[PDB]
C-alpha cells in the first residue's frame, strides 16, 4: 500500500517574482500619504513530479499584508491549495524585518496578480512558517472564488460591518 508521500521533499524552482508592498508609515517622509513602497525578490519552488504554469505568472505582484485571522475565517475555500514556497533574498532589510515583524504580529499577505493577466491564478496567499521561519504561499485551488470572497471581506471590513473581530 506504498502510496501517499507529499513530494515536497525535492522542490523545483519553476518561476521567481518579486513581491511589491505598502511598508508601514515608519518616519521616513510625510508618511501619511506616501506609500513607502519596500519590495522582496521571491523565487518559489514548486513539488516534483509535476509543473506550474508558471507563464501565465509575472515577475512582480502586489502584496498586501492583511491579519492572519482573516484569512483563517475565509477558510473552507482555500482548504485545498498547492504550497509554493517563497525564498526571499536580501534586498530591503527594514523591509525584511518588518515583514518578519508583521506575520510574527499575525499576518498573512494577499498576493495579487494585477487584474491585465489574471490567468487562473488571481490572488495567491502569503504565509509564514513558524518552524521553518520563511515564507509560504499557498494556490487555493478555487482561484477565482478565493478572489471574489477575499474582496467582499475586504469590502465588509472597510466599509465597516461589524462581523466577527476581536
Amino acid at each position: 500500500g506504498e502510496f501517499g508521500q507529499q513530494s515536497v521533499s525535492n522542490k523545483l524552482l519553476a518561476w521567481s517574482g518579486v513581491l511589491e508592498w505598502q511598508e508601514k508609515p515608519k518616519p521616513a517622509s510625510v508618511d501619511a500619504n506616501t506609500k513607502l513602497t519596500r519590495s522582496l525578490p521571491c523565487q518559489v519552488y514548486v513539488n516534483h513530479g509535476e509543473n506550474l504554469k508558471t507563464e501565465q505568472w509575472p515577475q512582480k505582484l502586489i502584496m498586501q499584508l492583511i491579519p492572519q485571522q482573516l484569512l483563517t475565517t475565509l477558510g473552507p475555500l482555500f482548504r485545498n491549495s498547492r504550497m509554493v514556497q517563497f525564498h526571499f533574498t536580501n534586498k530591503d532589510l527594514e523591509s525584511l524585518k518588518g515583514l518578519y515583524r508583521i506575520m510574527g504580529n499575525g499576518f498573512a499577505g494577499c498576493v495579487h496578480f494585477p487584474h491585465t493577466a489574471p490567468c487562473e491564478v488571481r490572488v495567491l496567499m502569503l504565509l509564514y512558517s513558524s518552524k521553518k521561519k520563511i515564507f509560504m504561499g499557498l494556490i487555493p485551488y478555487d482561484q477565482s472564488g478565493f478572489v471574489n470572497g477575499i474582496r467582499q471581506v475586504i469590502t465588509n471590513h472597510k466599509q465597516v460591518q461589524q462581523q466577527k473581530l476581536e
